[PDB]
DNA sequence: AGGGGGTGTGCC
DNA sequence: GGCACACCCCCT
């Protein structure tokens, strides 16, 4: 599996994520927020997924050493370090 | 400090 | 296919 735009090359093994990457070269934003008076878009469905939290207030990382909770392991990562 | 999007990569 | 981690780079 090969991408074929322009001077690329660019190989995969599944057809799912050459697809996503193709969308780095068309600029093909698939997925919409629905929440009203969003207006984002993105390229890949995590990306949605992730994005919705925010509008929910998910937050399923939480800090065992306080109380602080987050919607990123990132962003959890980040507040151990700098605890 | 917290809070976002982009991107690559491994897993279900 | 999606999910999720990890990291980057940005803004607040
Ligand atoms: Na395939
Ligand atoms: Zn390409
Ligand atoms: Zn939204
Ligand atoms: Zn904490």
């Amino acid at each position: 599996h090969t991408c074929d735009y322009a001077g690329c090359g660019k190989t995969y093994t599944k057809s799912s994520h050459l697809k996503a990457h193709l969308r780095t070269h068309t600029g093909e934003k698939p997925y919409h927020c629905d929440w009203d008076g969003c207006g984002w878009k993105f390229a890949r469905s995590d990306e949605l997924t992730r994005h919705y939290r925010k509008h929910t207030g998910h937050r399923p990382f939480q800090c065992q050493k306080c109380d602080r909770a987050f919607s990123r392991s990132d962003h959890l990562a980040l507040h151990m370090k700098r605890h």
